[PDB]
């Protein structure tokens, strides 16, 4: 019948993971979300006049490696990389996720989507110049998005559809 995309959300604790994904989905901003649940996440959506199926992990847990998670990871089709632009160590990170993503997947192209998040706070320490740079350089989109005033949520999660379907 219809399409099913599986969107995994990556990113350090705190960047807004669980905030996108529920303001996505539930159409609300949470405040002081539980940051152990790791759990999927499911909306009906129409995309290019398409209605489609979101599989979306919100990823949590500790930071360990299990042969469990590859196995989540590997059954993801696209993945958000997702920052604060007020924590440049979430930024540092991204690196990692891609590197982790590149083993699991054995590729080095996995649809994916740069997000940085929080665009709504006064404190930038990280550079949209620097983000459009390193976007640019993985060969990904771009998208700054604030789960607060939920500016650029579906644009991310709907990049990444646009993302998987030119992927075959
Ligand atoms: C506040 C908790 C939270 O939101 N976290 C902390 C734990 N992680 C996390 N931290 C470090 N390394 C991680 C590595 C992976 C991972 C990847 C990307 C591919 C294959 C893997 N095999 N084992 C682990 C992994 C992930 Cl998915 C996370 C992670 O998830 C994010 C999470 C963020
Ligand atoms: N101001 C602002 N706060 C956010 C945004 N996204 C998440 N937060 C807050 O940042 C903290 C971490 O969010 P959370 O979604 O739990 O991060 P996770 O660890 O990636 O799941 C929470 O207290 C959220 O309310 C955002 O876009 N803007
Ligand atoms: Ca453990
Ligand atoms: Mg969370």
């Amino acid at each position: 019948g219809m399409t099913e995309y599986k969107l995994v959300v990556v990113g350090a604790c705190g960047v807004g993971k669980s905030a996108l994904t529920i303001q996505l989905i539930q159409n609300h901003f949470v405040d002081e979300y539980d940051p152990t649940i790791e759990d999927s996440y499911r909306k009906q959506v129409v995309i290019d006049g398409e209605t489609s199926l979101l599989d979306i992990l919100d990823t949590a847990g500790q930071e360990e490696y299990s042969a469990m998670r590859d196995q989540y990871m590997r059954t993801g089709e696209g993945f958000l990389l997702v920052f604060a632009i007020n924590n440049t160590k979430s930024f540092e990170d991204i690196h990692h996720y891609r590197e982790q993503i590149k083993r699991v997947k054995d590729s080095e192209d996995v649809p994916m989507v740069l997000v940085g998040n929080k665009s709504d706070l006064p404190s930038r320490t990280v550079d949209t110049k620097q983000a459009q740079d390193l976007a640019r350089s993985y060969g990904i989109p771009f998208i700054e998005t604030s789960a607060k005033t939920r500016q650029g949520v579906d644009d991310a999660f709907y990049t990444l559809v646009r993302e998987i379907r030119k992927h075959k």
